């Protein structure tokens, strides 16, 4: 009945159910967990892997020497699981040295520090194991105009992910990067705010082959944007390294739930279009529990994550399964969008009177789309009504 | 006072004094305006252009004799008045023939019929020498998520502006593309959403040279977006052909108020920005009068459009100009942002050791970045208290 | 399997089935419906009854002689299929007329047509044997700070209802009125816009026990406001008088979908609400078929609203009967909500140490509150996982 | 230039020039300030008075002789200044314990325990002049539909606030209550989201003239609300007895901007109001200096918050001043709004044929109201061009 395994590839950040509960009218109301216990209790409930910050694992300011120990008892912890670690990102926004930024900081020395805080986990990412290194830049922005030249600013970005760029291939580095896009919060606007934004972004990288997006569900939402419509245009592109799964009830601070709450039809919408698109990389949840559980909550809450996808990708076979919706889906047309407008070439088209002189307007135009019996009919589906 | 001249480049779309008052609600409060009088009328009040969809220009159904007939009486105001078209665009949206779409339509006889709709005005424009061609694909998108596979849809849209560029130039016209970006209305959900969404598709053309945007302040503020960010980005990669100016009230429906309603802060720093930058395109107006006003209060929003423009710009010169505001932005380090991060490469960075293991995280972190002193300069000169 | 009878009290208006699909930007898709083939084809459907504006029953301008025959044939549609029409309401926003306003516009002479053409059709609802009058303000508002003087247009409305009240009350007639909020469109902000603003404006009225509200699911959604929120203060308030049913993608345009579309998880909650506190008036749908969608189209959508609404009734039901659910919620503390802070009084709380001297605060802050695990029961009992 | 001086009655929270910066995703980046040295500096700007949380000048946890010194110490630098302290309020939201409210928490020990805290600071309060007394219920609410019965709570809060006003009644004290409305954050939707649910919520009481509400202006405006509007309202009802001034962009976490940060031309209205309403509370600035800046750029922030208003005081006088204004006014029927519909009364008004009968329809539709002219002078006096 919808039990997760290590098979469906289902990941977690160590600052998800590690999240003590801070916000910011509030304290603490969780007592700070041990990364191997969570390791541990993850690996209990299913989940294929963990992902981490540096700083989640290694507490800022620790010595070369303190450094190797907390690696070493994490080590351990996935050798005794078989827990993977397939993606690491670094921490530029808890410190204050980062309150204007990392790589587009005003304070050049400031950027310069951002980038060798990021080799020095990308190292450790690539021993590890991970295959993607995703950046969020969550202080790149501004609380107003005259602050942040957004032209210099993204050459300051691109300047950061070249050189990141460089390094990787000088070291022979099989690991790509995926950029986490978010319109607001904490900074008033942030830089790349979107997943086309980012995609935009990366066309003008000196090697774009290496770079993607790691799109979240809340943070599209925050700009009241169709996230599987943007995940589309991601995996149209090529760009879908690497995803980060939760709910947000609409347009308001990120709030992380866990995935499936929010805006569920979405979430159905989602999963279908990554089973079908057959996505294979990790399903991520960076998600919070709320604050107002304890930590039998924190499990209970990131078991449904896992539940709520299962239960999604079940429904949305079911559909895509059924005669009635494959008939239904030809009712509207979908298999003729599928096919080239004018695959005949432009001079044949400029030829073809039945296309403009002779085209017949108004009998188009009276022909039903059939969308809302469609509609009905994934409705049925996901609420178990067929 | 803020008197407007052909020089300044203000153009106005047929369709923006010309609006009836029709809204999902409510008949028309106003009359139908002659294209001609229009013409006359914007003339008188310094404006140095129009624009048109073919169907403002020659109404839908008209017979080859008919149209020649209206562009020739629109020809001769043009004469008569010293106007310039310097961009045009295709109805894809009004006709019950494009009620899903005109490029992405279910149906192939409508995308091809959309095509040959498009390819007629494209001619058109280029007589009457227009530089840029718009489009908005309006009715792009979906209200379900079963009724457009986005990967196809964006195949078909790749295919039909691809058609596009091959009909151009192999007409040897100097024309280019803008796609002009919306997130939403009339379709719940539009494709291509958002500034950044446009210019990532663009990377994805066969000719990616011949296409730029046309972003519209009030849309990507529908999204809840900086739009001065956004076009930062459009100047960065060099995209920005056009530019649609008006006024929104934050995320609700699209209310094309006139320039300088709405958020005046980011209309003060949008023309800073377009100023600075020296953007030489119109300055478009896609503006509605609202449909309390007649025909006197038409031409005072128009009027108040372009007057705002100008206000605006002189309190952003004088901004710019201030030895105080000069000697803040270094306070700042807006200097600091504009050079390299690590024009000493790669190499020469990983052996800094005052990049990292020398580096004063706390004494960099004490430095206050002076930013609310700056924007409370800015604020002064918007209101002429400076 | 989910099938509606006239028991269930599913209503519509004429002008939802009705829409002939005219938006802002695009022409009409389908043809006009008289009101005596939606009466009977919703009849069929297995709706109760049927709602109307004045103007959609009887063409404006018509003389008293063409009304009398609308209303006869009319009323014999009803007579043959046993439909009911449990309220009315006033067109007071198409007409040019009532472009800034009907009771709050600032034209007396206006504001008093507004009044004698809401008072003709109170006689007419009262005839049909309507029990509620709703009033949607829907041009009451403004797009610019100085049109209008809110202070003076709140006293202008509440003269308006007031005489509305002294209307009913005069001649004896057994109607309520309902006042329906919505923030925004097509005004840019509309007087009363929320459920909360119609609440308390209610209680300065003369009569304030003939004024509830009407609210309707997408307009409180196009404030980011939780709708079962906003109807439980409604019926806490007593003020419930009756109900508009939909469906809204978030922060946009009023989009009207067929109710269960949209945000689906808040259907589910607001079914559960309304059944649990026992709400028993018209359940009436408030919607508009895409535009997309032929006459076939038309009426598998409102056979949808109904599906939908029984399909969540019975799984609301199935998650309030199951014992494991009982449990869950008594583990969260909701029975001790349901308890009174202090019966014992003031001063009884006041001398109580244990309320705060002796109170272990730590204690009381270790406690989780197992909400996590209590919102998967329910979304396992809404997507018929259990 | 723009000088305040204690008349203008500007008042700042402990909290707002104390905040430390710590965010949901970063650490503090400024020292904690002793109040002792807030309410020196404040009074050097030309501050009336200051207000407080219990907790922000006496840390949680003291024993009643610590609490002694602390008052006395704030106390003293009162005296030595003049500054007076005209608001107080409680603290229910930091401490671990009110993760799930304070009045309506589902344990039944912990609204007892928020009673006894509040009550012990409004004592506190009434010693040290306070005339109004302000309940920010930011944790009464919910992430979840299940985990709160929501008029079971309001239950809960009346039970709360009927009791906190048979205490002041009790004691004999002269202060009152306002509640402070916030639509989401840190709640995922919080009771009584916005100025109008509080309003209608008042008039449930037992003793409803005891209160009234402290709309905040970002707060509204996290709904897309018009706050002018809303204050309108407020005023309307006899119940504005306090006022958070502030600036927030558009939909999004809670900014708390400097005062004309944000929608500048809704600052512009909002004052234009409080002034030509006189109102005479305090101008409370319940704002957050960016945690970019350092203490000159924090009392750089504050400054910033009076100087706007004292701005735009000035411009909305003069736009009332002008005669050119006045003559537009009458234009737009500003005068008509105010005079009655119908003070001749209901018989008068159902036999007056010019109402009805002998209304002449398209010729009052056809009167323009002339509200962009009107829109576009109080622009040119907003900035400045007249
Ligand atoms: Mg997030
Ligand atoms: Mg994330
Ligand atoms: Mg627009
Ligand atoms: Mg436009
Ligand atoms: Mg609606
Ligand atoms: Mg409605
Ligand atoms: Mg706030
Ligand atoms: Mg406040």
């Amino acid at each position: 009945n919808y039990q997760p395994t290590p098979e469906d590839r289902f990941t977690f950040g160590l600052w998800t159910v590690g999240w003590q509960g801070r916000d910011p009218f509030g304290d603490a109301t969780r007592r700070a967990l041990d990364p191997v216990e969570s390791v541990r209790r993850l690996a209990e409930l299913g989940a294929h892997g963990v992902t981490f910050h540096d700083d989640d694992l290694i507490p800022f300011g620790s010595s070369d020497s303190e450094r190797e120990e907390h690696v070493k008892r994490f080590r351990q912890a996935l050798d005794d699981t078989g827990m993977k670690v397939p993606m690491a990102t670094t921490n530029l926004f808890t410190h204050p040295v980062f309150k204007d930024g990392g790589f587009t900081a005003n304070d050049r020395d400031v950027r310069r520090y951002a980038l060798r805080k990021t080799i020095r986990n990308i190292d450790l990412a690539v021993e590890l194991g991970a295959e993607t290194y995703v950046a969020w830049g969550g202080r790149e922005g501004a609380e107003s105009g005259g602050a942040k030249d957004v032209r210099d600013a993204l050459d300051r970005m691109k300047e950061a992910f070249d050189l990141l760029g460089e390094y990787v291939t000088s070291q022979g580095y099989d690991i790509r990067f995926a950029i986490e896009p978010k319109p607001n919060e904490p900074r008033g606007d942030i830089l790349l705010p979107t997943v086309g934004h980012a995609l935009a972004f990366i066309e003008r990288l000196e090697r774009p082959e290496l770079y993607g997006v790691n799109p979240e569900v809340g943070h599209e939402q925050m700009a009241g944007l169709n996230f599987p419509h943007g995940i589309a245009q991601a995996l149209w592109a090529g760009k879908l390294f690497h995803i980060d799964l939760n709910g947000q009830n609409g347009i308001k601070y990120d709030q992380d739930l866990r995935f499936g709450a929010g805006d569920l039809r979405a979430a159905f919408w989602l999963v279908d279009l990554l089973e079908s698109a057959g996505y294979s990389g990790p399903r991520h949840f960076d998600f919070k529990p709320p604050r107002t559980e304890d930590f039998d909550g924190v499990w209970a809450s990131a078991a449904g994550c896992m539940r709520n996808y299962l239960i999604l990708k079940e429904r949305a076979a079911a559909f895509r399964a059924d005669p009635e919706v494959q008939e239904a889906l030809r009712a509207s047309r979908l298999d003729e969008l599928a096919r080239p407008t004018a695959a005949d070439g432009l001079q044949a088209l400029l030829d073809d009177r039945s296309a403009f002189e002779e085209f017949d307007v108004d009998a188009a135009a009276a022909r039903g789309m059939a969308f809302e019996r469609l509609d009905q009919l994934a409705m049925d589906h996901l609420l178990g009504a067929r």
